[PDB]
């Protein structure tokens, strides 16, 4: 049932920040594999739940989280990147200033925790609806961001940057801000507020 | 269909003096019942999220399903694993115990030790690994079901399993539970696991 | 130097009827004492592994240090967080509670709810985040110390913290503990965290 | 104090299984960084333990495990690879046959669980001294193999194969057996038995 979404841009449009080969592999192989496996896992899960094998249904959870999370995360990620991303809306900039002091402080803080992820993971700018504040967080592997609405994600799995940056993850994390799609991020903010 | 609290295979006081009637009554009627009730609610929510294609919501419900589903699975096995007159391991289970642990005494020591060592709430398990065709021992956190092997005998070390009687002295409970291990059931589970 | 079990700032029966003298005596003299005794042993082993350059061994000891070290830290704070006559939040803490949670009633509800919801053994905490200069609530598993923020008030939901008195009814204990929250201490911790 | 060990071979000696660029980066950047950070963490830890900040000492644990584990794991890994690895000793082959049926079954089973690692991790062939049997296991991130003596490890962090294999982790896992250093593995087995 789930399908690989088309990117909102061509494979080379994020250069020089992220290469054509990376976009191509990342979308057509990595995200595709999460979608394919996700469809298969939902299948195994239904069989277990419909036949009453609660134990097997529990055993299938990590695979749903990993693949389901991979599909969720990458789907958001593509919308979060743009050749010409613009700037935050007035409402978002104001909120950024409120909760982080400045965009510069937010970028530094999110870059820092994202760079610090041990192993594979994601860094996120999110909106917490209960306390009505922007927050930053990281997630391991493909765990989706929970407890807050995702606004902007930074994939630090090595496949997100290795072909171009090799070991130098910090340069990729710092450079991704150049292609942050503030139009999309601001839209996600607006919707998270409503 | 809907999960139900299974009746115990004995009366609440049948395991004294190893486990008190008060413990047995709370443990079954309050703790296991709660897992069952919560499990039914969580399964309904999970079925809804799956049906609606709400992947994030389905994922968010997973800890609750594992906790309550695991609570149900674990306690259901645990009741069948206890008996005033449990008997002795079947010849084939005793022979396998000897083959894999040297003796029953060794198995009891090793499983008791790892079970006592559980940090916080959890369970100690004797299981059968079908791939390598061997008995193994393991512990699980919280209500995580034993996975990767077939459960044979479980020891609940959540403080509610023993506190009212044993207080802080978890080792006394773990050592004593062997006196009420239902070897008839454990042997049946073993025979079933080798099919 | 060697860790020691701190004396309670009150007598074992001083918190009745909210927490029984039996609970207080076991909790301090057996559970906390055990963390302290084990912590000293683990620190010695860890110091040895570090000195010898046994990296694998030092790493293997980490769960035991976190569990016992955390047990010590957590209980030490917990004793100071309880009082028969705790008083009321300082004006600055009350004002911050209002700023960050709307009211004290809201804070108590929100912290009680997440604390009640802890799966297995753990703790509920009111803390102060120094970076964002805000109060926050969180839970921790087992004896994991609250990290990333300064602990202000903790609620122990290990079953040994309440089972003898409350049995399975954890919510009654969590709601009731607010009646013995030592606001004098919590306020001092808050003032200290904003330095 | 800790230092980057020299490889027991030249950077291109594992070709065509693992490329010169991978060996170079993997050793001179990735393993080097674990060593450098490990030294720094031990420093922060000592200050915390010597000043009696138990809380800070606990906070430093993940960093010691990650960096300490990275140093342990990669140190073993280099010794586990060879252009001409030979074959298992008679004692090891016999033990492999005892606990897995055949070398083919062991390779399939270890390859399978290693391929299945979600995110970054390692696959291991180890020896359990208590039960006196070979076992296979996986570890997340840089967690060292615990509870058994390591004999042969397969690094499946994406940096271990991405430049050459890209997304195709299974081809790298299957191909690494060509360069398994059975001389070293058999020596580790012998020592684990004593
Ligand atoms: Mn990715
Ligand atoms: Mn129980
Ligand atoms: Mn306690
Ligand atoms: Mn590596």
């Amino acid at each position: 049932k789930h399908t690989l979404p088309d990117l909102p841009f061509d494979y080379a449009d994020l250069e020089p920040v992220i290469s054509h080969e990376i976009m191509q592999l990342h979308h057509q192989k990595h995200h595709a594999t999460y979608v394919n496996n996700l469809n298969q896992i939902e299948e195994k899960l239904h069989e277990a739940v419909s036949k009453g094998n609660l134990k097997e249904a529990i055993a299938l959870q990590p695979a749903l989280k990993f693949n389901g999370g991979g599909h969720i995360n990458h789907s958001i990620f593509w919308t979060n990147l743009a050749k010409d991303g613009g700037e935050p809306s007035k409402e978002l900039m104001d909120t950024i200033k409120r909760d982080f002091g400045s965009l510069d402080n937010l970028q530094k803080r999110l870059s820092d925790i994202t760079i610090a992820v041990q192993g594979s993971g994601w860094g996120w700018l999110g909106y917490c609806k209960k306390d009505k504040i922007l927050k930053i967080a990281t997630c391991a592997n493909q765990d989706p961001l929970e407890g807050m609405v995702p606004l902007f994600g930074i994939d630090v799995w090595e496949h997100a940057y290795y072909l171009q940056y090799k070991n130098v993850r910090p340069d990729y994390v710092h450079a991704i801000w150049k292609i942050a799609n503030w139009k999309n991020i601001s839209e996600r903010f607006a919707n998270a507020r409503q």
